[PDB]
């Protein structure tokens, strides 16, 4: 499978034709304030330099495999473990976030994918209610260099080739995410690549993360994908809410 | 295990000492209004007279086995099939609801137990978040005979003995539930007997159903339980929320 070029995605996984897919356009006006949504809690995200982490150009994103030990709670009794994180971006002058706010596409987006601590494996969690949880944050142009992101961005040149990987030192994974864990959107959706299984809880931060224009250029300009093509605009088309209500942790 | 007997339920099932157990005390003024909570959808609940349904004294409750085809949705794509329903009740002038409202115990309580359509079997859903969903309604004393309940209450006579069962005509299961499907409490908890599995979504109707004094007496006074005992007071004490916020579908 590929972005903007066959095989159709439903031919690959029937679930890519589900009614309740991601990503979506968030309209803060139409979002339901629910005071039940408490601040997110992360434990174990401040990793030491060893052991090293695998960072892979899988031809559709740059993915960092996370170690055991990273615990995330959406609430009381809603407990997850982190599996991996990856990035969606655009191209020169073209934004590449997957979610949009009131139609606005941001330059890039980070996904931290988590498994419910009721399941031992992704294959058991797929399509099950709350089986997987993704933390999502927009990346926007700022005037400073983000030093958290520099640790990963400085290594992209080593994995320029499609299907290439390198080992990188552990780092504060929570420093790749906004500082505000209390203000977010939450809805139920899908994986955004085959098999596009439903039952995924998406949590989308209101606060964005700032990278420098060069950082965003390094992200969009370094990696290569299927064929002799740049790895760029690696975002799925926005999917209709189809009657789902997006909740907001804030009024 | 027995009710108000021994052993200690944590000795039978250590799961019964989990942090997120049911039932709970609902305090409506501390409930969180979430507008995302939609009206419950129940299709296929209007059963014809044939085939007949199994009604069973199991020593802990009276249990009606439900056929296939009773579909329930808590939201969009969050679907369930009804498996069975059973009751909780007190004794001569003593109430026996499981859930309580600001400390008030109601005469009796109906539980309609459903299985997520993402799971083929109950044993796969046990302990998984959203695997099971229970619809709970309070039964209160009213001036009139309830004709839906009479279909069950009039058959308790011939299953008075622990482990006896009878076949009853199909009835309209939705006629046992309250008027307004848009008005309910919701939280995540447990089975209220061993094995006390967590991940059960509890929906408690705001509105009650009314039975005659005589009907409530028939419920509390007809059935025999473990040993040469009356099957009465078959409820579990209220359990601490431990940071869980109870949600309300109405302001
Ligand atoms: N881009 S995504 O929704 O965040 C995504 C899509 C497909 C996956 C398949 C397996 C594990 C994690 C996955 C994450
Ligand atoms: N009272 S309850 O929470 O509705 C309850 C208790 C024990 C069960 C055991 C097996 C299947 C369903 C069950 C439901
Ligand atoms: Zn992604
Ligand atoms: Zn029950």
């Amino acid at each position: 499978w590929r972005y903007g070029g066959d095989p159709p995605w439903p031919r690959v996984s029937p679930a890519c034709a589900g009614r309740f897919q991601s990503p979506v356009d968030i309209r803060p006006q139409l979002a339901a304030f629910s005071p039940a949504l408490r601040p997110l809690e992360l434990l174990g995200f401040q990793l030491p330099p060893l052991p090293e982490l695998r960072l892979r150009n899988n031809g559709h994103s740059v993915q960092l495999t996370l170690p055991p030990g990273l615990e995330m709670a959406l609430g009381p009794g809603r407990e997850y473990r982190a599996l991996q994180l990856h990035l969606h971006w655009g191209a020169a002058g073209r934004p590449g976030s997957e979610h949009t706010v009131e139609g606005h596409r941001f330059p890039a987006e980070i996904h931290v994918v988590h498994l419910s601590t009721a399941f031992a494996r992704v294959d058991e969690a797929l399509g099950r209610p709350g089986g997987l949880a993704v933390l999502a944050a927009f990346l926007e142009e700022g005037p400073e260099e983000n030093s958290a992101y520099e640790q990963l961005l400085s290594r992209l040149e080593e994995i320029a080739e499609e299907g290439s990987e390198t080992q990188v030192p552990g780092l504060d994974i929570s420093a790749l995410l906004p500082s505000d864990f209390s203000r977010y959107f939450q809805y139920e959706g899908s994986l955004t690549t085959p098999p596009c299984a439903q039952g995924v809880i998406w949590t989308v931060f209101q606060q964005t993360v700032m990278l420098s224009a060069k950082q965003l250029h390094t992200l969009s300009d370094t990696l290569w994908g299927p064929g002799d093509s740049r790895l760029q605009l690696n975002f799925r088309a926005t999917q209709p809410l189809n009657g789902r209500v997006i909740e907001a942790s804030f009024p």
